C-alpha cells in the first residue's frame, strides 16, 4: 500500500470518550485488548514518542520490542536504553512508515503530516482535568470508519476508529 519512497506518518492512541489520554504520567485505565491492538498496528515499524511517553512505558516493555523506538527530547544527555534519542521531528520521520505513539505534545507536533489515525475509544466517563494529556483535535479532512462497541474481559467497553486522509 505504501510506496517505499514515501513517508507515511500515522498517529495511534487510546482515549476516554472525553478525550483524556494521559494523567499523572500514566494512562488512567488498563485495557489489554487495546495493548494488543496497538501492538498489531505498530509491529515492525518505526515508532516515535515524546520523552514523557518513554518515561510512562512499563519497564517490561521499555523499549517496545519488535519496533525501532525513537524518542523526542531536548535533553542531549537523555538515557533511553534500547531506543534512539533525536532532537527534532525531521530526524524522527525518516522511515517509510512511522507510527507516532504519544504523548499529547508529540501528537500535536506530528499531526499536520499524518495521513492515518488509529484510535481506540474507551467508554469511560473520565472528565477532563487540569494537567491532563488530551487527544489531538482532528480537522474535517479526516475520514474513516467507526467499529462497533465491544466488551473487554474486564467489562470495560471500547471501540476502534480508523481514520485516514490524502
Ligand atoms: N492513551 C494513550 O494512547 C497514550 C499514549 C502515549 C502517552 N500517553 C500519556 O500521555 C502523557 C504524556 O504526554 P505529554 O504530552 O505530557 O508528553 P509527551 O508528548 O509524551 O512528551 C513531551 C516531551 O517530548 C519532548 N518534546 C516535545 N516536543 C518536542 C520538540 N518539538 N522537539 C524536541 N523534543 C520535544 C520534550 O522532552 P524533554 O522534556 O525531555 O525535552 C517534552 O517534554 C502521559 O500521561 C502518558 O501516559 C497516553
Ligand atoms: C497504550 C496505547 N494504546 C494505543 N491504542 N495507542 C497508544 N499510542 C498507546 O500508548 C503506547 C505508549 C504507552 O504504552 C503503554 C502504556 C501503558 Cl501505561 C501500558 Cl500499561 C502499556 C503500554 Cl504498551
Amino acid at each position: 500500500l505504501v510506496p517505499r519512497g514515501s513517508h507515511m506518518v500515522g498517529l495511534i492512541w487510546a482515549q476516554a470518550t472525553s478525550g483524556v489520554i494521559g494523567r499523572g504520567g500514566d494512562i488512567p485505565w488498563r485495557l489489554p485488548e487495546d495493548q494488543a491492538h496497538f501492538r498489531e498496528i505498530t509491529m515492525g515499524h518505526t515508532i516515535v514518542m515524546g520523552r514523557r511517553t518513554w518515561d510512562s512505558l512499563p519497564a517490561k516493555v521499555r523499549p517496545l520490542p519488535g519496533r525501532r523506538n525513537v524518542v523526542l527530547s531536548r535533553q542531549a544527555d537523555f538515557m533511553a536504553s534500547g531506543a534512539e534519542v533525536v532532537g527534532s521531528l525531521e530526524e524522527a520521520l525518516t522511515s517509510p512508515e512511522t507510527w507516532v505513539i504519544g504523548g499529547g505534545q508529540v501528537y500535536a507536533l506530528a499531526l499536520p503530516y499524518a495521513t492515518r489515525c488509529e484510535v481506540t475509544e474507551v467508554d469511560i466517563g473520565l472528565p477532563r482535568e487540569a494537567g491532563d494529556a488530551l487527544a489531538p483535535v482532528l480537522d474535517e479532512t479526516w475520514r474513516g470508519e467507526t467499529g462497533e462497541w465491544r466488551f473487554s474481559r474486564s467489562g470495560l467497553r471500547y471501540r476502534l476508529y480508523s481514520y485516514h486522509r490524502s
